[PDB]
C-alpha cells in the first residue's frame, strides 16, 4: 500500500506530522484566499473613482453638487447620501495594508512549519529504516548472499532508500498545500459565482492537463531519452574496448561510418523533447489568455445588466479559478514521486521480514560444554541454492577422531571445502545430519558452535582498522598483553619492527597494503587468538608468492599441533607426515589411510603423485547554425514581451468599469477582450518557435560535436587508451554526458539573455512612463523577488550533494561488511558491524536537520515577499490617488509590471543548463578535438615506396611503458633477418618478448634503438603504408559483434574486399568445415547473441582474417592459448601452413609449437643472448634444456 511507507513511524513523529500538516492546509488557503482582499479592493478604488469623476463637471447637477460641498453638513440635506468624502482613500488603504501584510506574517510562520516539520519527520524515520534494514541483512543465511549480489544490496541501501526520502519528506508537505488550494480554489468560486465559474471551469481541464505535463515530462523524458542514445552506446564502447585490433589494420576512416550513421536515433529523440516541452508552455499561455477573454467578455454581460455581480466580484472568481487550477496541475509532479517511492520500496519491505533459516544469533538453541570434537559425517547429499541440480556430496560417510590432523585430497574440485563449510554451518545438509560428540550441529547455538571453530580462508581479508586490533576481532576480551602472544607464533614478530610503528598500524587497508603472502600471517593470529578447538584451513597457500609460501607452511607443519585440525592440502608432501588422509573422488570418502596405506593400492592420491610428484569557439564551432539561432531568437523576444504587455491589457480592462456612459464600456470592454485572443494566436506560435529552433540548434551541434569527437578519439595513439585518467570506462561515459552539456552554452542560453532582457526592459518602460514615483517603492523589492526564485534550487541541489558526501562514509562500513560475509560470520560476531552503523548514521541525520531550517527560511521568505510587495506598494499607492492626480488604473499597471517581470525573470532564469558547467565541460573536449599526438595516422603521409623483402632489423632497442612506469629501461636488442624467415622469440614472459615485437607495430615507439626496413628510418616512414603491408593475430580473442564473413570482410581497411579468398581462407585457416558444420552459412553472429564459440573456435576466425591480405611480416603473437587438447592441436596446423612469403616472429612458448623453424634471441632481460639455432642450446642452457631440468 502507500501508508505502509510510514510503517516505522514512532509516536513523536505522528505528532510532529499532524501539526506540520495542519499548518500546511492553513498555508494553502492563503493563496486563493488572498483574492478575497484583492476583490474588495478593486471595488473600493472604483467607487472612489466614479464619484470623483462625476464630481468634476457641473452638468445635470446645475445648482448643486451631489452631497459634496456642505449638503451632508447642513440640516439633513443628503439627496443621495453617498457621493461625499464618505469614501476616504487615506482611511481605507491603511486598512488594506493591514490585511495584506498580516497574511505575510502567517504565511511566513506557517511556511517554515510546513517544511521544517516534515523534513525532520521523514529523516527521523529513514534513520530508523536504514538502520533496521541493515540489522536484518546481517542475520540472513550465507546462501541468501549466494543469490543476491553485493553491488546490488549496496544500491538498495543508499539509492533505493533515497527514493522513499522523497515520498515522505517534502513532497507530502508540498502536496497538502497544492491540493487544498484546489479544493479551496474552485469551491471558493462556487461560493460566489456559480453561474460564472462554470463557463470557466468548463475549460479548466484543458489547462490542468498542460500544466501537468510541463513538470511531469522533464522527469519523464530523461530515461525515455537516455536509452535512445545507447544504440550508439555500444559502438563507442566496442571500438574503444577493442582499440588494438581496429588500429592493427588501419580501419579508422570507415569506423566513424558506424558512428556517423548510428547517431541519428538521438538526433531526433531530443528535437521531439523541444516541441513537447516548448509547445506545452504555449498551451497554458494560450489557455489562460483565452480564458481571460471568456471571463471578461461573458462576465461583463452580467455586471452591467443584472447588477448581481460587482466589478470586484468579477476579478475574484476567475483569478481564484486560475490559481485554483494551476496547483491541481502543479501537484502532479509531486504525485509521480509517490508511485516511484511506493513501487521502489517493495524490495526493502520484503527483506526486513523473511525470518531466516539460521539466525547467526544467540538465544534459540542448545548449549554444550567440555567439547572433545568428535567430528562426524553421516550420509549427506547436498545441492547449492545457486546451482540446485548438481550433487556435490553423495552419502558421505567418514569420521574425524579428535586430537590430530586430517587431510582431504580431491581430484581438482570435488568437495574441496564444501564438505568443510557444513561444520561451521553456512548451509544445512538436506539429508544426513552431522554430529559433534553426541549431539548434532543443527538445533544448537550458532553463537556457541562458531566460537569453537577457527577458519583460515583461501584468500586473506583484513578489516580497515589497526592491525593490533584487527587481531582483536576474534575473542573480544583479549588485550595487548594477550594479543602479542599469537602474533609471535603466527610470524608477525619481525613484522612488529619492520612495520613502521609497533602495533597501531592503520594501513592494513588504510594507507598502503602489505604483500599477499603477509596478510595471511595476520589471519593465523586471528584464528589462534580465540583458543579454538577446531582448526579449519581451506587452501591457505592457494595463490601467494613462493617465498612466504614455504614460510607459512612452517607455521602450520612444524609449529601447529595440539588438538583437532581438519585441513586440506595444496600440495600433499607437507601432509605426508600426518595422521589421516580421507581423500575422495566424488562426494564419498573412500580411502582413509596414510601414504604407506596407499602404496599398495591406487586410491585418490597415489594416482595423483604418479604425475605430480615426478566561449567564442562554441559560437564559431556552431557557425553553420546561424538560421536556427536568429529565427529562434526573434521568436524569443516576441514572447518575452508578452508578460509585460499582459500587465497592460489586464490593467486596462480594470479601469474601464469606471467610465460613466453605459454604451461606452460594452464597446470598450469588447475591444480589449478581443486583444487577448490575438495574444493567443501569437503566444502559441512564438512559444513553439522558441522551443523548436533552440532545440534543433542544441541538437545539430551535439550531433556534429560527437562526430568530430569520435574522429579524433579514434585517430590517436594507444599510449593513452591504457592511461589511468581516461580508460574506456570513462572515455565513453564522458562522450555521452559531456556532449549533452555543451548544447547549453549556445542554443538555449541566448534564449535566456534575450528572453529576460526584453522581459525586463519593456517592463521598465511601462513602470516609469506612468508614474515613476510609485515605481521606486516596488522596485526596491525587485531584487528580493527575482533572486529568490532561483536561490533555493542552487541551495537544494548544492545541499543534496553535501548529504552524499556525508553518506559515502556510510557506504564504506557497508561495503566492507557485505563483500566479505563469509569471513565476518565465521569469526565471532557481526554485532560489531551492526553497532558501527548507528554511530555512523547520526552523521547524515545532522545534515538533514539542517536542510530543515535552511529550507524553511529559504521557502517561507520566498513566499511572503510577494505578499509584502503588495503592501508597501498600495500603502503608498493610496497616497498617490488621493492628493495627487494619478488616477486609479495606473496602480495596477505599475505593480503588475514589476512583479510579473520579476518572477518571470527568475522563472525563466532556472531554465538554464548552467553556463559554468558548459565552459568547463567544453574545454575538456576542444583539447581532444585538437590534440597533437606523438605518432599519428593524420600526419605527413608521403614517405613510402620501399618494397620490404624481409630485411627488417633491430639495433639495440630500449623501451619504456610511458603509461605504466614499472621499470624505467628495457634492455637493448639487435636482431637482423632475411625474408621468409622467423625470429622466434622465447624467453622473458614479463615485458620481454611480445612487447619487443608489438613495438614493431607502430603502437608504441622506440625509446632509442633505431629499427630499419631496408636501411630505412622507420619513424620517417608513414604508417598508412607500413601498417598496411603487415598482418597480426592477437593473443587473446577479440572480434566484433558482426557475423562470420563480416570480420573476414574486415581483413582489409581500404582495399577491395575479396570474395575469392572467402573460399580459400576458410580452408587455409582450418575452418572450411566448421563454417559448414554450423546450421547456417554466414549468419553465425559471433558477439551479439548467436554463438558463444570457445577460444579455440573463435581464434580460427582471426588467423583467417590477416591471411586474406598480402603481407610481408607475420606477427603470430602467442596463439594456441587454449588448453583444449585437440582445438589447441588443430589450430597449430593453421599457424604452420601459413608460410612461404611470410617473414614471421612466431613465439613457440610451448613445445607443441614448432621449434625447428629458426633461431632464438631473447632471454630474461630482453637481451640478445644465445643467438644460434635449436641445435646450439645443448652446450649452454636452453629453454627445452631448462624444462627437462
Ligand atoms: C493574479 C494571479 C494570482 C495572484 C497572486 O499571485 N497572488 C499573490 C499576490 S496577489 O494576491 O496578486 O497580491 C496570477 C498567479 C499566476 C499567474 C499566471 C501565471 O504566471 C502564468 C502566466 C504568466 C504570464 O506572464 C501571464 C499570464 C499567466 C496565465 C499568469 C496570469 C496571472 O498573473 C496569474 C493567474
Amino acid at each position: 500500500g502507500f501508508f505502509q511507507l510510514f510503517r516505522f513511524s514512532s509516536s513523536t513523529d505522528i505528532w510532529l506530522m499532524f501539526v506540520g500538516s495542519l499548518c500546511a492546509f492553513l498555508h494553502g488557503i492563503a493563496q486563493p484566499g488572498v483574492l478575497l482582499i484583492f476583490g474588495t479592493m478593486t471595488d473600493v478604488f472604483i467607487d472612489y473613482d466614479v464619484e470623483l469623476q462625476e464630481l468634476q463637471i457641473p452638468g445635470k447637477a446645475c445648482v448643486n453638487n451631489t452631497i459634496v460641498w456642505t449638503n451632508s453638513s447642513l440640516n439633513q440635506n443628503m439627496t443621495n447620501g453617498t457621493r461625499c468624502g464618505l469614501l476616504n482613500i487615506e482611511s481605507e488603504m491603511i486598512k488594506f495594508a493591514s490585511y495584506y501584510a498580516g497574511i505575510a506574517v502567517a504565511v511566513l510562520i506557517t511556511g517554515y512549519i510546513q517544511i521544517c516539520f516534515w523534513v525532520i519527520a521523514a529523516a527521523r524515520q529513514i534513520q530508523k529504516m536504514r538502520k533496521f534494514y541493515f540489522r536484518r541483512i546481517m542475520r540472513m543465511e550465507i546462501g541468501w548472499f549466494d543469490c543476491n549480489s553485493v553491488g546490488e544490496l549496496n544500491t538498495r541501501f543508499s539509492d533505493d532508500i533515497n527514493k522513499i526520502n522523497d515520498a515522505i519528506a517534502d513532497q507530502m508537505a508540498l502536496f497538502i498545500q497544492r491540493m487544498t488550494s484546489t479544493i479551496c480554489g474552485f469551491l471558493l468560486g462556487f461560493f460566489r459565482g456559480w453561474k460564472l465559474t462554470l463557463v470557466i471551469i468548463s475549460v479548466s481541464p484543458l489547462i490542468g492537463i498542460g500544466a501537468a505535463t510541463i513538470g511531469l515530462s522533464v522527469s519523464k523524458f530523461t530515461d525515455y531519452e537516455l536509452k535512445a542514445y545507447a544504440k550508439a552506446g555500444v559502438v563507442a564502447d566496442e571500438v574503444i574496448s577493442s582499440m588494438r585490433t581496429v588500429a592493427a589494420f588501419g580501419g579508422e576512416k570507415r569506423e566513424v561510418e558506424r558512428y556517423e550513421k548510428n547517431l541519428v536515433f538521438a538526433q531526433r529523440w531530443g528535437i521531439r523533447k523541444g516541441i513537447v516541452m516548448g509547445f506545452f508552455t504555449g498551451f497554458v499561455w494560450c489557455l489562460i489568455f483565452l480564458c481571460y477573454a471568456l471571463a471578461f467578455w461573458y462576465g461583463s454581460t452580467l455586471v452591467l445588466d443584472e447588477g448581481e455581480y460587482t466589478p470586484g466580484t468579477l476579478v475574484q472568481i476567475f483569478l481564484s479559478v486560475i490559481v485554483g487550477a494551476l496547483n491541481l496541475g502543479n501537484a502532479s509532479p509531486c504525485l509521480e514521486a509517490f508511485a516511484t517511492g511506493r513501487a521502489a520500496a517493495t524490495s526493502i519491505f520484503e527483506t526486513i521480514d523473511r525470518k531466516p533459516i539460521i539466525d547467526c544469533m544467540s538465544e534459540d538453541g542448545y548449549k554444550l560444554d567440555r567439547i572433545k570434537g568428535e567430528i562426524e559425517f553421516h550420509n549427506v547429499t547436498f545441492h547449492y541454492p545457486s546451482r540446485p541440480e548438481v550433487k556435490i556430496l553423495n552419502d558421505l560417510n567418514m569420521v574425524i577422531k579428535p586430537g590430530e590432523m586430517t587431510a582431504l585430497v580431491g581430484p581438482s574440485g570435488a568437495g574441496k571445502s564444501t564438505a568443510l563449510q557444513l561444520i561451521q554451518r553456512f548451509y544445512d545438509p538436506c539429508e544426513g545430519m552431522v554430529t559433534v560428540d553426541g549431539h548434532d550441529i543443527r538445533s544448537l547455538n550458532i553463537q556457541w558452535l562458531r566460537d569453537q571453530i577457527g577458519i583460515v580462508e583461501q584468500e586473506p581479508v583484513l578489516f580497515s582498522t589497526t592491525i593490533a586490533e584487527n587481531i582483536r576481532y576474534g575473542r573480544e576480551d583479549a588485550t595487548m598483553e594477550d594479543i602479542v602472544q599469537a602474533a609471535k607464533e603466527a610470524n608477525a614478530y619481525n613484522f612488529i619492527m619492520d612495520l613502521p610503528q609497533q602495533f597501531d598500524t592503520l594501513v592494513g587497508e588504510g594507507g598502503g597494503q602489505m604483500s599477499g603472502g603477509q596478510k595471511q600471517r595476520v589471519a593465523i593470529a586471528r584464528a589462534l587468538i580465540r583458543n579454538p578447538k577446531i582448526l579449519l584451513l581451506d587452501m591457505a597457500t592457494s595463490a601467494l608468492d613462493n617465498e612466504s609460501e614455504a614460510m607459512v607452511q612452517e607455521v602450520l607443519s612444524k609449529i601447529q599441533h595440539g588438538h583437532t585440525i581438519i585441513s586440506v592440502a595444496h600440495r600433499l608432501s607437507t601432509v605426508r607426515a600426518a595422521d589421516t588422509i580421507i581423500g575422495f573422488e566424488h562426494g564419498t570418502a573412500v580411502e582413509r589411510g596414510t601414504h604407506e596405506e596407499l602404496l599398495e593400492r591406487k586410491g585418490v592420491y597415489f594416482t595423483l603423485v604418479t604425475l605430480q610428484s615426478q566561449v567564442r569557439r562554441i559560437l564559431k564551432f556552431s557557425a553553420p547554425e546561424w538560421p536556427y539561432m536568429l529565427v529562434g531568437s526573434v521568436g524569443a523576444a516576441v514572447n518575452g514581451t508578452v508578460t509585460p504587455l499582459y500587465a497592460f491589457l489586464f490593467s486596462q480592462i480594470l479601469g474601464t468599469f469606471s467610465i460613466p456612459d453605459k454604451e461606452e464600456q460594452r464597446s470598450q470592454i469588447n475591444g480589449v477582450c478581443l486583444l487577448f485572443v490575438a495574444m493567443g494566436c501569437v503566444s502559441l506560435f512564438t512559444q513553439f518557435l522558441q522551443g523548436y529552433a533552440f532545440a534543433k540548434s542544441g541538437e545539430l551541434l551535439t550531433k556534429r560535436l560527437r562526430k568530430f569527437g569520435f574522429r579524433a578519439m579514434l585517430g590517436q595513439d594507444i599510449a593513452w587508451f591504457d592511461d589511468l585518467r581516461n580508460s574506456p570506462g570513462a572515455l565513453t561515459t564522458r562522450l555521452a554526458t559531456d556532449a549533452s552539456q555543451v548544447q547549453g552554452a549556445a542554443g538555449s542560453q541566448i534564449g535566456m539573455i534575450v528572453n529576460s532582457f526584453t522581459n525586463v526592459t519593456v517592463a521598465m518602460i511601462i513602470a516609469f512612463s506612468f508614474s515613476w514615483k510609485l515605481s521606486l517603492v516596488i522596485l526596491c523589492f525587485f531584487p528580493f523577488l527575482a533572486l529568490s526564485g532561483a536561490t533555493q534550487t542552487r541551495m537544494l541541489t548544492g545541499f543534496a550533494s553535501r548529504d552524499k558526501q556525508a553518506l559515502e562514509m556510510v557506504g564504506q562500513i557497508t561495503n566492507e561488511a557485505l563483500s566479505n560475509i563469509r569471513t565476518v560470520a565465521g569469526i565471532g560476531k557481526e554485532r560489531r558491524f551492526i553497532e558501527a552503523l548507528e554511530t555512523e548514521l547520526e552523521k547524515p541525520f545532522k545534515t538533514a536537520i539542517q536542510k530543515a531550517n535552511i529550507y524553511g527560511f529559504c521557502f517561507a521568505f520566498a513566499q511572503c515577499i510577494m505578499f509584502i510587495a503588495n503592501s508597501a506598494s498600495y500603502r503608498y499607492g493610496g497616497y498617490l490617488i488621493s492628493n495627487e492626480g494619478l488616477h486609479f488604473s495606473y496602480v495596477f499597471r505599475v505593480i503588475s509590471a514589476v512583479v510579473l517581470s520579476a518572477t518571470a525573470l527568475g522563472r525563466a532564469f532556472s531554465y538554464t543548463p548552467s553556463y559554468a558547467k558548459a565552459k568547463i565541460s567544453a574545454a575538456r573536449f576542444f583539447q581532444l578535438l585538437d590534440r597533437q599526438p606523438p605518432i599519428s595516422v593524420y600526419n605527413t603521409a608521403g614517405e613510402k615506396w620501399d618494397n620490404f623483402q624481409g630485411k627488417i632489423d633491430f639495433v639495440d632497442c630500449k623501451f619504456t611503458y610511458p603509461s605504466r612506469p614499472d621499470s624505467q629501461v628495457l634492455n637493448g636488442l639487435s636482431v637482423s633477418i632475411s625474408p621468409g624467415q622467423t625470429l622466434a622469440f622465447v624467453g622473458s614472459s614479463g615485458c620481454g618478448k611480445s612487447t619487443s615485437i608489438q613495438l614493431l607495430e607502430r603502437f608504441y615507439d622506440p625509446d632509442q634503438g633505431k629499427v630499419m626496413i631496408d636501411g630505412h628510418d622507420s619513424k620517417k616512414v608513414n604508417v598508412q603504408f607500413l601498417r598496411s603491408n603487415i598482418g597480426i593475430v592477437s593473443q587473446e580473442p577479440v572480434l566484433f559483434a558482426c557475423s562470420i564473413m563480416d570480420n573476414i570482410k574486415y581483413g582489409d581497411n581500404t582495399k577491395e574486399i575479396p570474395m575469392e579468398r572467402v573460399i580459400a581462407a576458410a580452408k587455409q585457416a582450418q575452418l572450411h568445415d566448421f563454417v559448414m558444420s554450423l546450421p547456417e552459412k554466414y549468419e553465425t553472429n559471433v558477439g551479439s547473441q548467436g554463438s558463444q564459440l570457445s577460444r579455440g573456435e573463435k581464434q580460427r576466425i582471426a588467423i583467417a582474417r590477416a591471411i586474406v591480405r598480402d603481407p610481408k611480416i607475420l606477427l603470430l603473437d602467442e596463439a594456441t592459448s587454449a588448453l583444449d587438447t585437440e582445438s589447441e592441436k588443430t589450430v597449430q596446423v593453421a599457424l604452420d601452413k601459413a608460410r612461404e612469403g611470410r617473414t614471421c616472429i612466431v613465439i613457440a612458448h610451448r613445445l607443441s609449437t614448432i621449434q625447428n623453424a629458426d633461431i632464438i634471441a631473447v632471454m630474461a632481460q630482453g637481451v640478445v643472448i644465445e643467438k644460434g639455432t635449436h641445435e646450439e642450446l645443448m652446450a649452454q642452457k636452453g629453454a627445452y634444456y631448462k624444462l627437462v631440468t
